[PDB]
Order: C-alpha cells, then sequence, then structure tokens
C-alpha cells in the first residue's frame, strides 16, 4: 500500500494523464511502472515504451525508460542498431534527422513530440495534454517526407475507440 500510494500521489504531482485501453499488448501485462526509488517521489519515475512504426507494420518494446530521457535519445536508441526489420519501402529514411516523432492527445489527435524534451516535461504539461496509455509510452516514429500523408489517414475516432471509456 505503502509503494503505490506513493507511486499514486508522486504521479499525480507530475500531472500525468493516464488513458486505459481494452486491448492492451500482452508485453504490458505486468504492468511494470515505478520510481527508482520506491520512498522518494523526486526519483526517476520508470514507465515502459511502445514505439509504433505505422508505415512499416512494425513496432519496437522498450521495458524501461527514465522520465529524464529525451526524445532524441529514445530515437538514437531504437535507431542504433541494424536496421533489418524495416522491409518496406521508405526504409531508407529511418535516422534520427529524417525521423519525426508524433505522440497522441487526450482528444485523440496528434503532436508532433520536440526532439530535445524529456518525457517528463512531455506529460507535465496542462496543455498540450499528453497521456500515458495502460501507464506506459506510446509514440510513432514516421519520416519527415510521409509524414504529411499519415497524418491525413490518421483516424480520431479510431483511437478513441481503443478506449475503455
Ligand atoms: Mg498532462
Amino acid at each position: 500500500e505503502n509503494k503505490k500510494i506513493m507511486l499514486e500521489s508522486a504521479m499525480t504531482l507530475r500531472n500525468i494523464t493516464n488513458i486505459k485501453t481494452h486491448s492492451p499488448v500482452e508485453l504490458l501485462n505486468e504492468g511494470k511502472i515505478r520510481l527508482e526509488d520506491p520512498m522518494d517521489f523526486e526519483s526517476q519515475l520508470i514507465y515502459p515504451a511502445l514505439i509504433m512504426y505505422p508505415t512499416q507494420d512494425e513496432f519496437d518494446f522498450v521495458g524501461e525508460v527514465s522520465e529524464l530521457t529525451t526524445v532524441q535519445e529514445l530515437v538514437d536508441l531504437v535507431l542504433e542498431g541494424p536496421q533489418e526489420r524495416f522491409k518496406k519501402e521508405g526504409k531508407e529514411n529511418f535516422t534520427p534527422k529524417k525521423v519525426l516523432v508524433f505522440m497522441e492527445t487526450k482528444a485523440g489527435g496528434l503532436i508532433k513530440a520536440g526532439k530535445k524534451l524529456t518525457f517528463h516535461d512531455i506529460l507535465k504539461k496542462e496543455s498540450p495534454d499528453v497521456p500515458l496509455f495502460d501507464n506506459a509510452l506510446k509514440i510513432y516514429i514516421v519520416p519527415k517526407v510521409e509524414s504529411e500523408g499519415w497524418i491525413s489517414k490518421w483516424d480520431k475516432q479510431k483511437a478513441l475507440e481503443r478506449r475503455s471509456v
């Protein structure tokens, strides 16, 4: 109870919005989100991340990402290794400079996540309201040159229908 109530109080201080979805991926079943030091609200909040590559029909899962990690740092991590998993048209444009990063808002829209921002700072803002989904980050990595087309196809109603309420 002590650990759980501390985490709740620490997350409300950080102004974090959490949206529960009806069919979260099985990789999130354990619900691993924690303060690095469980009895210290100031310690780094650590959450999982789903990294979606919608134009490649692929995604990555990172079990632990610190809130002090920048968007750039996470992009650098997931794109550093051999990029053989991308096997479709436009695979060559998955580099740290050539991609943009998008996140879903509480309204069901999309925001471009600034590469220099920390996840702490993105989740803390009252507006724009960028939530966790099932107590985890969800980001979309899309090449700049495919972004206008991908944003045009984004279905806000379909996004809201993923949610429990
Ligand atoms: Mg917020």
